[PDB]
C-alpha cells in the first residue's frame, strides 16, 4: 500500500513529485526519534526500508540520502563539561549539552549502517564526493563524536565495493590528508571511539594508498592487541593483513613483517513445556514461530594465513628480537627471600615464604577476565600489601617495593567500582605514612616518588597521569603538613628539590616528558598561592622556565595537548603575579633563572625588558604569549604608564637601532629554490621571516609606535614576492609554511594601512607593486595554482575573509585605480559572457561547471568587497544590469526542456549563480513578474511558475525580504487573477519568517502589520460563489497572520480591525463549512476575545447559534467537537466562553465527556493573575444568583459542578475578597421563610439555600482560623468598621442557623422529601465544616451536633437518613521537535458501592479521624452510639449506616470493642438483613470483629454465646454457590472462624449428614459435607455423634 501511494503521487507532474521527497524526510525523523537501549527502537522498520527499494527504488534512494544528510547538519552536537586537571579528551567532558539529540544521532548512524550496507550496484557512485566532504567538515570541527568515522567507514567500504580508485580526483587527496591526520590523532583515545577510528583506518584501501605504510603499522599492531576480548576488530585486522600482503608488491612490504606478526600470538593459544510431551505438532507450533563471529574461525584463519604466507617470512613470529619482557617476568624479584609466614596448625607451625605467588597475584589483580577470581586476587593482594608493610617494623625490601608500587596506582584508578573504592584509601595511606618524621629520609620514599613521576611521564595510559597529579598534590601538601619548618630545611624531599625535578622534566625534547611537568604545575597552582614568604623566591623564577618550555614545545604535534596545558600552567601563575606584585616590590635578591644575564637584584624590570627583547622568537607559540604578557606587564611600574607613552619614554634614549634588532633578528641573509623543497634550513629561515613579519603587526595596530618610528626587511619581502609562486613526502611540510606566511603578510599590510597613518602610502613601491596584484589575483581566483592543497578546511575557508579585508582597506590610498586596472584583465563582463555557455548541465562533469564555479566564487567575494560599481557598471540602458538580467533569464530558461535533468552540485552551481545575479540592484519587480506568469509548459501539463519557486525557495525569499515594504504592494497588486500564486508566495514568506523566529523578530511582525492594513484591496475571497477551499485558504492565512503577530494589530481598532472582524464573522456565519472545517476557526478565539463591549453581543450570539445548531464515526464527532470547545476555553480566560459552555455542560446527569470538563476546569483554575480568576468567580456567582427561572437540575448542577472545583483545585491561598462579598450576598436567602404557595418557588429557594450552604462549606474549609475567628476582615467585614469583638459574632450565628436546619420534622410535610433530605444533609456538612474549623479543643464536639433534645421532637439522624430505599447489595462480586513542529505550522482510598455515595460518609470519617488525630465508653458521642445499635428498634437502614461507619474507621474503635462487641454481631445474627440475607455485609462485619483477636473475645458472653452459635449454624447453612472461587472463599471463611473462635462454639451436625447423604450418584452434590468434615477434622474436633445428632 505504501508503494502504491508512492506510485500514485509520482506519475502526474513535477509540481507534485516534491511531495514524495517531503514525506520521506519527515518519516525519517518520525522513526529516528524513538528510545534507544515496549516501543521498538529502530529495528523493526529495517524490513520496511529494505522492502521499499524494490524507477521508484532510485527515487526513494536519493530521498534517503538527502534526508540522511539533512539531519546531521542541524543537531548542534557540541558536548559540554558538566561537573583535578584532565588530560584525556572526553575525560570529564563526557556530557552532551542536549541529550535528546545525541540519542537522535546514535539512532541514526546504526540505522544508516543497516539500510545502506549494499543495494548500491548502480546508485552510490555519484554520491560519494559530497557525502565524504561534508562528513569531513563536521568531523574536523567535531573530532570525538564517534559515528562520523562510522558513516565515513560506510562510504569508504562502499567506495571499495564500487571500484572508484584507479589513480573523481579530488576525494583522493582529502582522504590522504585525513588518513594521516586521524593516524596521528588517535593516540589519546579509549574504547569505543578508538574502536571506531581503527575500523575507519584499516578500511582505507592501501593497495592504492600503499604510499607511506610506515605510519599505519601502529594501527594494525594495535587492532590485534585490541583483539582477544572483542572479536570484530580482531577480524578486520586479519582481513587488512590479508588484503595488504596480496596486492602490495613484495619488496616494500617485506621489511614490515617483523612487527605485524609477533602480536599474532594470542590466537595460537512453553517451549520446554510442549517439548516434554513428545513430538505431536505443538513442538511444530513452538518451532514454527521462532525462525523468521566466534573465535575458532579466527584461530583457523590465523593458521591458514601463516601457512599461505611463506617459509622465510613466516618465522618472524617469535624472533623479532627474542629478549624483551618475557625474561623480565621470568626473573626473580630479589636475591634473598623474606616474608616468612608461620601457618599455624595445632603443634607443628611450619614456614612458607609468600614471594613465590606474588608475580601471579599481581597479574591476576589486573587482568583476570573473571569477576569472581579478580576480587579474590585483589583481596589477597590487599592483605599481602598490609602484611609486607607491617613486616618491616621489628629486612630491606626496596627491590620489592619498586615493582609492587607501580601496580597499586594501576589498580586504584583502573575500571571497576569496588576495585576502585578499594586501593584508593590504601594509596592515600601509604603516602600519608611515608611522608612522616618517624620514617624520614628513606630510600623507599624515593621509589614511591619515582613511581609517581614515571606515572606522569608515560605514553599511553591517559587516565593514570591525573591520578599521579593528585598524588603529587597530596605529596606536596603533606611535605609541609607534618614536618616542622625549622627541621624542614635540609632534606632531599624538600619542595625546592621537587621543583628542580619539575624543571628538568620541563626541558626534555619529547612531548610526554614535559607534559608531565605541566600537569604537575596545573595540579599544584591551587596550592602554594595561599602561603606567604615562599611565593617570591623560586616559583617566581619558574615563570620564565615555563615560558622556555613552551618555546621548546614547538615542533611536536598540535593535537597532543602540550600547548593546551603549558599555556594554562603559566596563565594560572600570571593571575598570581598580577595579584601581589601590583602592591609590593622589595628589590632584594631573587632566584636568577635560565637565559638571562645575571645581576644582584631581580625586581621586575629585567623581566619586562626580557619580554620586550624576546618578542622576535620564531617559536610560534611563545611569541604570542610574550606579546600578550608585554601588554599587561607594562602598566605595573609605578607610573602606571600606558604602552602608548612608555615605549616613547624608553625608546628615544635607546634608539631606533634598539627597536629594530629584536624585530628583525638574524633573518636578513640565494635563489637555489627553483624546486620548492624542504632542506631543513629553509624552514628555519621561513620561520624567521614570519617572526620578523608578525612582530610589528601588533605594535603598528596599537598606539605605542606608528609607521614612522620603526621604518623611518621591506627589500626581503620584495625578494620573496617573485619567489612565492615558485621529495613529495616531506615537501608538503615546506609547502605548509610556504603557503602560510602570505596571510600574515596580508594581515600586516591591512593593520598598517587602516591605522593612525591615514594619509600615508609611504611603503616601498616594489612590495605593493604588480607582484602583490599578481599573487592576490591568483589567491582569490584559482588558489590551487600557487601551492595550496585541497584537503585543509580551516585555512581554505578562512582565506576569503582576509583576502576581502585587503580589498576593503585598499581604497584610502592612491592605489585604488591600481587595483582596478590590475584586476580588470578578466573581470570585464564580456569574459563572463564567454564563459556562460549553453551546455552547463549535460554530458560533461567538471570541465566547464568548475570553470564557471571559479568565476562565480570570485565575483561573489567581489560583491562582498565593499566595492563593485567601480569594477563593473551598468550597460547604459536603465537601473537593470544587463548581464545580471542575462543570468536570471538563463536560470529561468535552464529548467524547461522533451525532458531535462538535475543533480546535486549542479544545483549548488545554479543556486550560487542566481545568488550572484541578484546582488546588483533592485530587480524585484522583474522577479514578481517572473513568478506570476501564465506560461504554458507542456510535457508528454504544468504552468511552470511555482516550479521555479519550488526549486529555489531559500534564495528568492530573502531577495524578497531584502526589499520589503514595496514588495508587499507589488505582491498584493496581483491578487485578483493569480490568486493561488499570491496565496502560495505570501504563505511562503510567512512561514519563512517564522522559521527564523529566534533571529530577526522584526520582519515577521512587520510583514503581518503591513499586510493587515492592506486587506481592503484583496476582498474578493470570502463571499458568495467563491467555494469552500478559497475561504479555507483565507482562514489558514488568518491562522498564520494571527499566530505570528504580537499584541499590536487587533486590539481597539489599531489596524483595520473592523474589516478583519467582519471577515471572521462572515466566515463563521455561513453554511459552506459543515462542522469541523471551522475547527481551525474556533482555535482562533483568544486573539478576538481580547476586547471590551460592542462586538461581543454578535460574537456571543453566533456562538449561541453554533451551539444550538451543531449539537461509530458520529460519537467521534461528539468527542472531537466537545474537546475542541474545551481546549479553546482552556487557553482563553474571558468569562464569556465559560458562561457559554457551562450552560451546555449543565443539562443532564453524567455526560460521557465529564472527565475532560473537570480536567480542563482544573486547567482553568491555576493560571495566575488573581484579578481574572475572581472575575470568573463573579461570572459564575452572578450566573447562578440571577432570576432566570432555571430548572432545578440545572440550577442545582450550576453550584454543584461549575465553581466548586475551581474553588477546590487551586483558587488562591489568599483570595478572600469573594469571601468578603458573599456573606451578605447569601445570608439573606439563607434566613428566609418557606412560602408554600407553589412548589417551584419552594424548591428553587431551597436550591439557592443549598448553594449558599455549599459555597460557605468550601470557603470555610480551606482557611486558617484567623480569618474566620480573629481580628481580620471577617468580623471587620460582617460588622461595621473596626470593632473590638474578638471573633465570635459570625461563628455562633452560622452554627445556630445550620443546627436550626436539619432538625425540622416533616410529619405533616410530604409535599417534598427527596430534596429536603439533601438540604438537611448539606446543612449537616456545613455544620461539620464550620465546627471543625472553630476552636476544636474542648467539650463541644459532644455537645453540638449530637444528643438532641426530643422533648419538642428533635430528630438528628433518622431525619437526614433515607429509610425508604431498599439497599440493593448483590451477593459477593530538541531541534527535531522544532523541525517536526515546522511541519505543523505550514500545514496544520475507599471503594464505593451504595453506602459510600451517601453524601455524608467521607466528611463523617474525616471528623472521626479528626477526633482521633486531633485529641469504658466516652463522653456522649460513643455511649449514645453503643445504645443506638444494640436495640432492635431503629429501622435497619440507620443501623447499617453506623455499621458502614464503624467498618471504615475501625482503627479508632479497636481500643473500645470490649464494649463494641455485641451489636455488630447482633446485626449479623438477627435474620433481618433483607432478602435472602446479604452476605457481603455479613462477611465484612465478621471480619472486623475477628480482626482484633486476643482482645475482647467472642467467647464467654451469655448473649453472644448463643448468638455466635446461631451465627455459626447460619454460616455453615449458606456455603454452596455454583461459582467456583467464591465456594473456596466461603470455605476459607469457615476455616478461619472455627480456627479462631472455636471455644464456646457448639459444633453443629445433621446438616453435614444431610449434605453428603444424597444418593443417585450422578451429580456432585455430596462434596460439601465431606469438605466441611475436613474443615472440622483439621483442627481438633471429632464426630461427636452422641447428641440429638444421629
Amino acid at each position: 500500500a505504501i508503494v502504491k501511494v508512492f506510485l500514485a503521487l509520482a506519475a502526474k507532474g513535477p509540481v507534485l513529485r516534491n511531495c514524495i521527497s517531503t514525506v520521506v524526510h519527515q518519516g525519517l525523523i518520525r522513526i529516528c526519534s524513538k528510545p534507544v537501549v515496549k516501543v521498538p527502537t529502530y529495528k523493526d522498520y529495517v524490513d520496511l526500508f529494505r522492502h521499499l527499494l524494490s524507477s521508484l527504488n532510485h527515487l526513494l534512494y536519493d530521498e534517503f540520502v538527502k534526508s540522511v544528510l539533512k539531519i546531521v547538519e542541524k543537531l548542534d552536537l557540541t558536548l559540554e563539561i558538566q561537573t583535578m586537571i584532565p588530560t584525556s579528551d572526553p575525560a570529564a567532558n563526557l556530557h552532551p549539552a542536549k541529550p535528546k539529540d545525541f540519542s537522535a544521532f546514535i539512532n541514526l548512524v546504526e540505522f544508516c549502517r543497516e539500510i545502506l550496507p549494499e543495494k548500491q550496484a548502480e546508485f552510490f557512485e555519484p554520491w560519494v564526493y559530497s557525502f565524504s566532504y561534508e562528513l569531513i567538515l563536521q568531523s574536523t570541527r567535531l573530532p570525538l563524536i564517534s559515528g562520523f568515522y562510522k558513516l565515513l567507514s560506510i562510504t569508504v567500504r562502499n567506495a571499495k565495493k564500487i571500484k572508484y580508485f584507479e589513480g573523481k580526483y579530488s576525494c583522493f587527496a582529502l582522504f590522504v590528508k585525513f588518513g594521516k591526520e586521524v593516524a596521528v590523532k588517535m593516540k589519546q583515545y579509549k574504547d569505543e571511539l578508538l574502536a571506531s577510528c581503527l575500523t575507519f583506518l584499516l578500511s582505507l584501501p592501501h593497495n592504492i594508498i600503499e604510499l607511506d605504510v610506515r605510519a599505519y603499522v601502529p594501527a594494525l599492531q594495535m587492532a590485534f592487541k585490541l583483539g582477544l576480548s572483542y572479536t570484530p576488530l580482531a577480524e578486520v585486522g586479519l582481513n587488512a593483513l590479508e588484503e595488504w600482503s596480496i596486492y602490495i608488491d613484495r619488496h616494500v612490504m617485506q621489511p614490515y613483517y617483523k612487527d605485524i606478526l609477533p602480536c599474532l600470538d594470542g590466537y595460537l593459544k512453553a517451549l520446554s513445556r510442549a517439548a516434554q510431551k513428545g513430538f505431536n505438532k505443538v513442538v511444530l507450533k513452538h518451532l514454527k514461530k521462532t525462525k523468521n563471529i566466534s573465535l575458532e574461525e579466527i584461530r583457523i584463519r590465523v593458521v591458514q594465513m601463516l601457512g599461505s604466507l611463506g617459509g622465510q617470512i613466516n618465522k618472524n613470529l617469535l624472533t623479532v628480537t627474542s629478549s624483551d619482557e618475557m625474561m623480565k617476568s621470568y626473573v626473580a624479584w630479589d636475591r634473598e627471600k623474606r616474608l616468612s609466614f608461620a601457618v599455624p596448625f595445632r603443634e607443628m607451625k611450619p614456614v612458607i615464604f609468600l614471594d613465590v605467588f606474588l608475580p601471579r597475584v599481581t597479574e591476576l589483580a589486573l587482568t583476570a577476565s573473571d569477576r569472581q577470581t579478580k576480587v579474590a586476587a585483589c583481596e589477597l593482594l590487599h592483605s599481602m600489601v598490609m602484611f609486607m608493610l607491617g613486616k618491616a617494623t621489628q629486612p630491606p625490601m626496596y627491590q620489592l617495593y619498586k615493582r609492587t608500587f607501580p601496580v597499586l596506582l594501576r589498580l586504584a584508578c583502573d575500571v571497576d567500582q569496588v576495585t576502585r573504592q578499594l586501593y584508593e584509601p590504601l594509596v592515600m595511606q601509604l603516602i600519608h605514612w611515608f611522608t612522616n618524621n618517624k620514617k624520614f629520609e628513606s630510600q623507599d620514599t624515593v621509589a614511591l616518588l619515582e613511581a609517581i613521576l614515571d606515572g606522569i611521564v608515560d605514553p599511553v595510559d591517559s587516565t593514570l597521569r591525573d591520578f599521579c597529579g593528585r598524588c603529587i598534590r597530596e605529596f606536596l601538601k603533606w611535605s609541609i603538613k607534618q614536618i616542622t619548618p625549622q627541621q624542614q630545611e635540609k632534606s632531599p624531599v624538600n619542595t625546592k628539590s621537587l621543583f628542580k625535578r619539575l624543571y628538568s622534566l620541563a626541558l626534555h625534547p619529547n612531548a610526554f616528558k614535559r607534559l608531565g611537568a605541566s600537569l604537575a604545575f596545573n595540579n599544584i597552582y591551587r596550592e602554594f598561592r595561599e602561603e606567604e614568604s615562599l611565593v617570591e623566591q623560586f616559583v617566581f623564577e619558574a615563570l620564565v622556565i615555563y615560558m622556555e618550555s613552551l618555546a621548546l614545545a614547538h615542533a611536536d604535534e598540535k593535537s597532543l595537548g602540550t600547548i593546551q596545558q603549558c599555556c594554562d600552567a603559566i596563565d594560572h601563575l600570571c593571575r598570581i603575579i598580577e595579584k601581589k606584585h601590583v602592591s609590593l616590590n622589595k628589590a632584594k635578591k631573587r632566584r636568577l633563572p635560565r637565559g638571562f644575564p645575571p645581576s644582584a637584584s631581580l625586581c621586575l624590570l629585567d623581566l619586562v625588558k626580557w619580554l620586550l627583547a624576546h618578542c622576535g622568537r620564531p617559536q610560534t607559540e611563545c611569541r604570542h604569549k610574550s606579546i600578550e604578557l608585554f601588554y599587561k606587564f607594562v602598566p605595573l611600574l609605578p607610573g602606571n604608564r600606558s604602552p602608548n607613552l612608555w615605549l616613547k619614554d624608553v625608546l628615544k634614549e635607546e634608539g631606533v637601532s634598539f627597536l629594530i634588532n629584536t624585530f628583525e633578528g638574524g633573518g636578513c641573509g640565494l635563489l637555489y629554490l627553483r624546486g620548492p623543497f624542504s632542506l631543513q634550513a629553509t624552514l628555519c629561515w621561513l620561520d624567521l621571516l614570519l617572526a620578523a613579519l608578525e612582530c610589528y603587526n601588533t605594535f603598528i595596530g596599537e598606539r605605542t609606535v606608528g609607521a614612522l618610528q620603526v621604518l623611518g626587511l621591506l627589500k626581503a619581502v620584495a625578494f620573496f614576492l617573485e619567489s612565492i609562486a615558485m621529495s613529495p613526502q616531506e615537501g608538503e611540510r615546506y609547502n605548509y609554511s610556504k603557503c602560510t606566511v602570505v596571510v600574515r603578510i596580508m594581515e600586516f599590510t591591512t593593520t598598517l594601512l587602516n591605522t593612525s597613518p591615514e594619509g600615508w602610502k609611504l611603503l616601498k613601491k616594489d612590495l605593493c607593486n604588480t607582484h602583490l596584484m599578481r599573487v592576490l589575483v591568483q589567491t582569490l581566483c584559482e588558489p590551487a595554482s600557487i601551492g595550496f592543497n585541497i584537503g585543509d578546511v580551516q585555512v581554505m575557508a578562512h582565506l576569503p575573509d582576509v583576502c576581502v579585508n585587503l580589498m576593503k582597506a585598499l581604497k584610502m590610498s592612491p592605489y585604488k585605480d591600481i587595483l582596478e586596472t590590475h584586476l580588470r584583465e578578466k573581470i570585464t563582463a564580456q569574459s563572463i559572457e564567454e564563459l556562460c555557455a549553453v551546455n552547463l548541465y549535460g554530458p560533461d562533469a567538471q570541465v566547464d561547471r568548475s570553470r564557471l564555479a571559479a568565476v562565480v566564487s570570485a565575483c561573489k567575494q567581489l560583491h562582498r568587497a565593499g566595492l563593485l560599481h567601480n569594477i563593473l557598471p551598468s550597460q547604459s540602458t536603465d537601473l537593470h544590469h544587463s548581464v545580471g538580467t542575462e543570468l536570471l533569464s538563463l536560470v529561468y530558461k535552464g529548467i524547461a526542456p522533451c525532458l531535462p535533468s538535475l543533480d546535486l552540485s549542479c544545483k549548488q552551481l545554479a543556486s550560487g549563480l542566481l545568488e550572484l545575479a541578484f546582488a546588483f540592484g533592485g530587480l524585484c519587480e522583474r522577479l514578481v513578474s517572473l513568478l506570476l506568469n501564465p506560461a504554458v509548459l507542456s510535457t508528454a501539463h504544468f504552468s511552470h511558475g511555482e516550479y521555479f519557486y519550488s526549486l529555489f525557495s531559500e534564495t528568492i525569499n530573502t531577495e524578497l525580504l531584502k526589499n520589503l515594504d514595496l514588495a508587499v504592494l507589488e505582491l498584493m497588486q496581483s491578487s485578483v487573477d493569480n490568486t493561488k500564486m499570491v496565496s502560495a508566495v505570501l504563505n511562503g514568506m510567512l512561514d519563512q519568517s517564522f522559521r527564523e523566529r529566534a533571529n530577526q523578530k522584526h520582519q515577521g511582525l512587520k510583514l503581518a502589520t503591513t499586510i493587515l492594513q492592506h486587506w481592503k484591496k484583496c476582498d474578493s475571497w470570502w463571499a458568495k460563489d467563491s467555494p469552500l477551499e478559497t475561504k479555507m485558504a483565507v482562514l489558514a492565512l488568518l491562522a498564520k497572520i494571527l499566530q505570528i503577530d504580537s499584541s499590536v494589530s487587533f486590539n481597539t481598532s489599531h489596524g483595520s480591525f473592523p474589516e478583519v472582524f467582519t471577515t471572521y464573522i462572515s466566515l463563521l456565519a455561513d453554511t459552506k463549512l459543515d462542522l469541523h472545517l471551522k475547527g481551525q476557526a474556533v482555535t482562533l478565539l483568544p486573539f478576538f476575545t481580547s476586547l471590551t463591549g460592542g462586538s461581543l453581543e454578535e460574537l456571543r450570539r453566533v456562538l449561541e447559534q453554533l451551539i444550538v445548531a451543531h449539537f461509530t464515526p458520529r460519537f467521534n464527532n461528539y468527542v472531537d467537537c466537545m474537546k475542541k470547545f474545551l481546549d479553546a476555553l482552556e487557553l482563553s480566560q474571558s468569562p464569556m466562553l465559560l458562561e457559554l459552555m457551562t450552560e451546555v455542560l449543565c443539562r443532564e446527569q453524567q455526560h460521557v465527556m465529564e472527565e475532560l470538563f473537570q480536567s480542563s476546569f482544573r486547567r482553568i483554575a491555576r493560571r495566575g493573575s488573581c484579578v481574572t480568576q475572581v472575575g470568573l468567580l463573579e461570572s459564575v456567582y452572578e450566573m447562578f444568583r440571577k432570576d432566570d427561572p432555571r430548572l432545578s437540575f440545572t440550577r442545582q448542577s450550576f453550584v454543584d459542578r461549575s465553581l466548586l472545583t475551581l474553588l477546590w483545585h487551586c483558587s488562591l491561598d489568599a483570595l478572600r475578597e469573594f469571601f468578603s462579598t458573599i456573606v451578605v450576598d447569601a445570608i439573606d436567602v439563607l434566613k428566609s421563610r418557606f412560602t408554600k404557595l407553589n412548589e417551584s418557588t419552594f424548591d428553587t429557594q431551597i436550591t439557592k439555600k443549598m448553594g449558599y450552604y455549599k459555597i460557605l462549606d468550601v470557603m470555610y474549609s480551606r482557611l486558617p482560623k484567623d480569618d474566620v475567628h480573629a481580628k481580620e476582615s471577617k468580623i471587620n467585614q460582617v460588622f461595621h468598621g473596626s470593632c473590638i469583638t474578638e471573633g465570635n459574632e459570625l461563628t455562633k450565628t452560622l452554627i445556630k442557623l445550620c443546627y436550626d436546619a436539619f432538625t425540622e420534622n416533616m410529619a405533616g410535610e410530604n409535599q417534598l422529601l427527596e430534596r429536603r433530605r439533601l438540604y438537611h444533609c448539606a446543612a449537616y456538612n456545613c455544620a461539620i465544616s464550620v465546627i471543625c474549623c472553630v476552636f476544636n479543643e474542648l467539650k463541644f464536639y459532644q455537645g453540638f451536633l449530637f444528643s438532641e433534645k426530643p422533648e419538642k421532637n428533635l430528630l438528628i439522624f433518622e431525619n437526614l437518613i433515607d429509610l425508604k430505599r431498599r439497599y440493593n447489595f448483590p451477593v459477593e462480586v530538541s531541534t527535531l521537535s522544532e523541525e517536526m513542529s515546522q511541519f505543523d505550522f505550514s500545514t496544520g482510598e475507599l471503594e464505593m458501592d451504595e453506602l459510600n455515595r451517601h453524601e455524608c460518609m467521607a466528611p463523617l470519617t474525616a471528623l472521626v479521624k479528626h477526633m482521633h488525630r486531633s485529641l469504658r465508653d466516652l463522653p456522649s458521642w460513643m455511649k449514645f452510639l453503643h445504645g443506638k445499635l444494640g436495640n432492635p428498634i431503629v429501622p435497619l437502614n440507620i443501623r447499617l449506616f453506623l455499621a458502614k461507619l464503624v467498618i471504615n474507621t475501625e482503627e479508632v474503635f479497636r481500643p473500645y470493642a470490649k464494649h463494641w462487641l455485641s451489636p455488630l454481631l447482633q446485626l449479623a445474627a438477627s435474620e433481618n438483613n433483607g432478602g435472602e440475607g446479604i452476605h457481603y455485609m455479613v462477611v465484612e462485619i465478621v471480619a472486623t470483629i475477628l480482626s482484633w483477636t486476643g482482645l475482647a473475645t467472642p467467647t464467654g458472653v451469655p448473649k453472644d454465646e448463643v448468638l455466635a452459635n446461631r451465627l455459626l449454624n447460619f454460616l455453615m447453612k449458606h456455603v454452596f454457590h455454583p461459582k467456583r472461587a467464591v465456594f473456596r472463599h466461603n470455605l476459607e471463611i469457615i476455616k478461619t472462624l472455627v480456627e479462631c473462635w472455636k471455644d464456646c462454639l457448639s459444633i453443629p451436625y445433621r446438616l453435614i449428614f444431610e449434605k453428603f447423604s444424597g444418593k443417585d450418584p450422578n451429580s456432585k452434590d455430596n462434596s460439601v459435607g465431606i469438605q466441611l468434615l475436613g474443615i472440622v477434622m483439621a483442627n481438633d474436633l471429632p464426630p461427636y455423634d452422641p447428641q440429638c445428632g444421629i
